[PDB]
């Protein structure tokens, strides 16, 4: 149909509709009389795995027969999505799939909508990490991703009278076909026991143990004929009253059993820690065994592994043990291969997301780990000391321990100390990293110290998810920018073209009608195509102030109902997040959204000039749907709170205009694009800081903005809330007397700048000629840079863009 | 090579070779320089499986186009093996794939050693059930086997320092390449909830929901291109803090986890209990939805419901409460129907095995099922009362119902009231049934009661375990004898011949030199293999009297002894079989046979004159190898206690002389064989009652046998127990005051016909003619006769030998 999606060969075509009957009958035990449309779905994804597996086995035998250096990113969530789709369109593939499910009389779209989220994230952690495998393929790196196999992924979100409800992401219910078990690569993790001194050394002994056994699932990179591998650990009791026993195994399987949604608040549970050493373990001798297929001096030359985050570093303690208590290694030289071996990367400043585990936890499940632990922060503080003498401030500040209530393991210091290289996700938050929270460190060590700002891969933020305005693209300047997406800035020659203007607003009005649709089919009610489409979606957080687009949605609705008669451009408000389930405050303003949509929806006053929607159980498949819809971004954090966002880089990338603060990466995006070009409000980190220093007085805003006062009165009254009052006392609370993120602040500037915006949605040729240049500037968000740049500075190996043989 | 293993075509051969490399590549992910031994089986294993596929459709379309009557065998236990082996004889492509891993350099029988048993059930009544299947295929019936998927079959057992240690089953590991999961079969299971009585009838409400998962496993008929079902359910969780939510899903799903090896004792365990209804109430929804895709009179026309003991029993009052409280029937219609639906085996008479519910279980779990069991209870005695006038005696003895210290449901009396037909196993077990257990209802309903004595398929207990008997047999009388096991009868004509006794006494050596290698091989002892091979193997119970056995073994040994320098037959006393793990006395046995074997295989002067072995971890497979390598079968039961057995008839089939009671079939064996072909010895019942009426003194024995008070002395005093003097005095005292199967009583009859076996076996061809008496006339025992007749006298459908098209 279009030339992005691939050639659909005469030869091609009749081999896949072959190859789809013979998975019919044989592997899915159907005739076409009782297939299900989930078998023809089934049935699609067979064949299509068929063209990845003689890939999948060349690469893996090329890595053996070149022995380059191996990137092990580690991480406890791989937010994937739907594999299917990403995989024909990466072996191009789909043009054929399509026509050749057609001729079979099935429509592949629909077959698409059966394949579930493999959902193993919470948010953009998650899909960065699922990003960068997609770019290391691209990129021909020898690169493995290695996680945990969850039998439940982040929970399904209903919402039940205005309130999230969850419920367990059973995805594995129908079988997952892209996985591959490998029971015969199953390994022993211990937990507990106690640690014998010995004329050898140290033992670790009487331990519990469990197995991990591995589900290696194909990473198939863009077109290169490479696929890598991304090897997920699943855990299974050992086989050595009855009944009871056999029972009690599940309790050992529970490690691997769900997924953490707790995004915001990090809590100590003994669970989690399991769930840490246990990917640690599993994955450090899988590449110790790997490394010995081919003395450890060699070993960084052989091996970079990537921390994402703190929630793998006991990887550094691990890799310490093996090193002296298995290999007999002396301290020192196991600590300099573990130190040029690792690398961490940092994702967050907001202290309560910080990693601090209780010692007695420590002491308990992994005694011999705690032992390194100390030994490690020993000659740490030593160092600090001969650096810095007489500092002792200092030394208590940099200490891996942390004194006082309960004694905790500062596992971020831990990282600083064990990893060659630490780097935050944006330029701003790198330099945060460096002025505030682990500027001690940088002192110390100041050549560890990097920027990685993120990306997002093109592939399926651009090819997959909005095919047209890829091809329309393609249609100017070829299709070379899928996989150099600095390329787009020729469409800079575009901007006064009548005819590019023209195709650029059709592929949006047409991206319009169509989730305009799909919302009246799966949860049946009308919206507006020609309004604009104001979208917010992230996971709700207090300091991503969902609040702030709360009250300006409040203030146009205040403002309608005042002036009934007069011309407003007319939006639909599309806000949609999942809240970490015990996070109180995340589930009153998912409420307050739908409280809100409750009033303004059914104002026959208002009609559809306004619109505002929840968006139920939003993931990655709903991303790829909504954020080609979409028209104004909003990336409103309060300066400072955001490491870098990528969702902001999504929309960039698929034509809406961003509205947001200077902060995370949008500071980066404002900057390639022009703050011409960008709808810039609000605070600076400077200004946030200023404001600390003589304290928030959210009262202030109160007393001076009556438009405000109008909306905070509202709330407490129960204009939002008529059979419960008092429901929203909570918000209102928070608002006007323990708000760490200053939504008040930046309510004057936000509303000023949305008026802006309207004006200039009013004016369809310029507002166009604006996400020309959004677009045309979005080539530095790909995560084909990004990895680039790790594999330059950190891993230190060389990209590369030749295609294996096919 | 041997003509009964099929033809080995050169397209057949070119074909095989080429699935198994498109397998090896595209289903195992897997090249030839990386490929375990176990990818090889599951290469085979799927190659074999798609020759199933064509004939499994066909069939089940073939199904719903002729609308039969469908046979329902609902069993708790299916003892089915291992399932290659058994898939390319019964397609004859046996052969055909020898050849083809030949030529790809494999040896086919060591990749069969690869694939676990599916131990789904303890031993005779599972297996009996697995032999059906086989046989309902082979004679063309619309046939489904319906049971649980346990997670964990049958423990794999272990001898620890001569004890029994018991390990988890995990025999789904590595995967079913012979399953297919159906999730959109899935259907709910209501458990707990209370009865509300409306105007429209009873509600069952406040349930919790487990839902019932169905995998399909194919069941194929010999050479008739017939594939039948085996629909096994597996128990999911419905799909509506967080984290303990998510985990306590494993509560539900614990009810298809584990099979419950206690073969001797019912225990009322709740979780067993839910076993029980989960699999009734599943499969009975199937049944009707299936009944109605093509009103309820012609139900018994259409469906016949196999009851395998009482484990099923349920199925009576779930078919009432859906015909009554979701169908709206009357009661008196749907009691036709459920009787004319419904039959029931009885396969034992211990009065210990009966089930007996204790009400307060069903009241709380069942509550509804409690009700309608009232009712059937109140109509049933009212019946009673009409028949038998003033006879209050008998109301309290036929109630369903039964008082005293806690009220209890009997399910055997339910059993009978609810179905038109009950049988026993054999015939003399079918009499023992009208003459104790169940007299009262066979005086109200004689019409009901039937034998239909038990049966082993010839597929697997010939021709798949001893291809070389089954080739000489066929060399002489063809092949039709696999499917028409009567046909042996002609081999009476060749019992002078002189070329087939060589034969006969050729394979048995030959298998005798197989089975001797594979002790030395996988558990490391020397034996004898010109010595007479001596096995006892089934589960350990004191009915079945292992220690009878081992009196003998200690009398040989105690002979030997006292005259070293006298000629004695040289034999292998093999002994194996699982005890239940709560059973203390079973696993006592385990323990003297092993202490016995200790003292014996040790002794200088005995040599290699008598050898004692413990058969570790004996199942299906391990019974293919080592009862064709037999000589002398051990069915030693006390009489009236062994309901049939099944071992026996396996013996039988496969060249061994049995010694045994007049118990079970081995009645029926001797009959057919002629009793001067048959080691017979021991009480009849008759001689047990007498012995019963006038009380067993078993110090009778120990005063007045010699031999028999040594052996007791020695037990007692640590001859077989050093460091343990009385170990072993459980046992003892057992035998001395508590021996509820008369061992003392047939010592001495039992010793005196064990010489008599040595005495034939010093002739080899008076044992070899012998033999063919045996094997000639074991056609009464193929487990076709049996359906054949269930077919015919119960379930109201003609058997076919018809080849459906292929
Ligand atoms: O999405 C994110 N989750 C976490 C995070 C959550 C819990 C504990 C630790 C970190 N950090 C985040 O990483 C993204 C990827 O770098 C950034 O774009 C986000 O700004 C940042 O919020
Ligand atoms: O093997 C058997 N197990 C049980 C049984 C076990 C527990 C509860 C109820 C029954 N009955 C048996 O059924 C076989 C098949 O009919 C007979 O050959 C055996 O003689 C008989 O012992
Ligand atoms: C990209 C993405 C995120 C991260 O979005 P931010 O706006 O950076 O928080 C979260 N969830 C899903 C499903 C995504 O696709
Ligand atoms: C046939 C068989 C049994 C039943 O044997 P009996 O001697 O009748 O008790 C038990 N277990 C296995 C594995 C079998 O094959």
């Amino acid at each position: 149909q279009i030339s992005v999606r691939g050639l659909a060969g005469v030869e091609n075509v009749t081999e896949l509709k072959k190859n789809f009957n013979r998975h019919l009958h044989f592997t899915l035990v159907k005739d076409r009389n009782v297939a299900t449309p989930r078998d023809y779905y089934f049935a699609l994804a067979h064949t299509v795995r068929d063209h990845l597996v003689g890939r999948w086995i060349r690469t893996q035998q090329h890595y053996y027969e070149k022995d380059p250096k191996r990137i092990y990113y580690l991480s406890l969530e791989f937010y994937m999505g739907r594999t299917l789709q990403n995989t024909m369109v990466n072996l191009a593939l789909e043009n054929a799939c399509d026509e050749a499910t057609y001729q079979l009389g099935l429509d592949m779209e629909e077959l698409e909508e059966i394949e579930e989220d493999a959902g193993l994230g919470n948010g953009g952690l998650g899909r960065l990490a699922a990003c960068f495998l997609d770019s290391m393929a691209t990129l021909g790196l020898a690169a493995y991703g290695y996680g945990i196999r969850y039998e439940f992924g982040i929970f399904n979100q209903k919402i039940c009278g205005g309130w999230q409800m969850e419920e367990a992401d059973d995805w594995l219910r129908y079988g997952n076909p892209w996985e591959k078990a490998r029971p015969e690569f199953t390994l022993p993790v211990h937990f507990y026991g106690r640690v014998e001194h010995t004329s050898q050394g140290a033992k670790w002994v009487d331990t519990q143990v469990v197995l991990a056994m591995p589900y290696d699932t194909p990473v198939p990179g863009y077109r290169n004929n490479v696929v890598n591998t991304m090897r997920l650990w699943s855990a299974k009791a050992p086989n050595d009253g009855y009944i009871q026993a056999v029972l009690d195994r599940n309790l050992a399987e529970n490690i691997s059993r769900v997924l953490y949604p707790n995004d915001n608040f990090f809590e100590g549970k003994e669970l989690r820690l399991k769930q840490e050493y246990f990917v640690v373990a599993a994955t450090l001798q899988d590449i110790i065994r790997r490394f010995k297929s081919s003395n450890f001096d060699a070993f960084p030359d052989k091996v970079a592994i990537q921390l994402n985050d703190t929630h793998p570093s006991l990887a550094i303690p691990e890799l310490m043990r093996v090193l002296v208590d298995l290999e007999r290694l002396d301290w020192d030289k196991a600590w300099e291969v573990t130190v040029k071996t690792c690398a961490y990367t940092n994702h967050t400043v907001l202290p309560e997301a910080l990693e601090r585990w209780p010692v007695h936890l420590l002491e308990t499940l992994l005694p011999r780990h705690l032992q390194i632990i100390y030994e490690i922060n020993q000659r740490f503080l030593n160092r600090v000391a001969a650096a810095f003498p007489g500092d002792v401030d200092r030394l208590r500040r940099m200490s891996l321990v942390e004194e006082g209530a309960v004694k905790r393991i500062n596992m971020a210091h831990l990282c600083i100390a064990g990893s060659h290289a630490v780097n935050g996700v944006a330029r701003i938050h790198s330099e945060i990293l460096k002025k505030t929270i682990f500027k001690d460190f940088y002192e110390l060590e100041p050549h560890k110290f990097q920027n990685k700002t993120n990306g997002i891969t093109p592939r399926r933020w651009l090819v997959l998810c909005n095919p047209g305005l890829a091809e329309i693209i393609a249609e100017r300047i070829g299709e070379e920018y899928i996989s150099d997406l600095d390329q787009l800035r020729k469409l800079l020659s575009y901007v006064d073209d009548e005819a590019f203007i023209r195709d650029v607003a059709k592929v949006k009005q047409e991206n319009k009608l169509k989730f305009a649709a799909y919302l009246e089919r799966e949860y049946k009610v009308h919206i507006n195509p020609n309004s604009l489409f104001d979208v917010q979606v992230k996971r709700i957080h207090e300091y991503k102030r969902q609040l702030l687009n709360c009250l300006h949605v409040i203030t146009l609705y205040n403002r309608i109902k005042k002036e009934p008669n007069k011309f407003v451009v007319p939006r639909t408000v599309m806000i949609g997040g999942k809240a970490a389930p015990g996070y109180h405050m995340a589930k009153m303003i998912i409420k307050l959204i739908t409280a809100i949509g409750d009033v303004v929806n059914h104002d026959p006053v208002v009609g559809d000039r306004l619109r505002v929607i929840f968006l139920e159980n939003y993931r990655v498949s709903l991303a790829e749907k909504v954020i080609p819809a979409a028209d104004l971004s909003e990336q409103i954090s309060t300066a400072g709170t955001e490491a870098s966002g990528t969702g902001n880089m999504k929309f960039m990338l698929n034509g809406a205009l961003t509205i947001g603060t200077m902060d995370g990466a949008n500071v980066e995006m404002a900057e390639e694009a022009g703050e011409e070009n960008f709808f810039i409000f609000g605070m600076r980190v400077e200004d946030v800081d200023r404001l600390d220093q003589r304290g928030y007085n959210a009262q202030e805003y109160y007393d001076r903005i009556p438009e405000l006062r109008q909306i905070i009165e509202q709330l407490s009254s129960g204009f939002f809330s008529p059979k419960q009052p008092d429901l929203f006392k909570d918000i209102v609370n928070m608002l006007m007397h323990h708000d760490r993120f200053k939504v008040f602040a930046d309510y004057e500037e936000y509303v000023k700048c949305q008026e802006r915006v309207s004006a200039l949605y009013k004016n369809p040729r310029e507002w166009t000629r604006m996400v020309i240049r959004n677009i045309a500037t979005s080539g530095k968000f790909s995560s084909d840079r990004t990895i680039a740049q790790y594999a330059r500075e950190i891993w230190g190996v060389e990209p590369s863009r030749q295609r294996l043989p096919a």
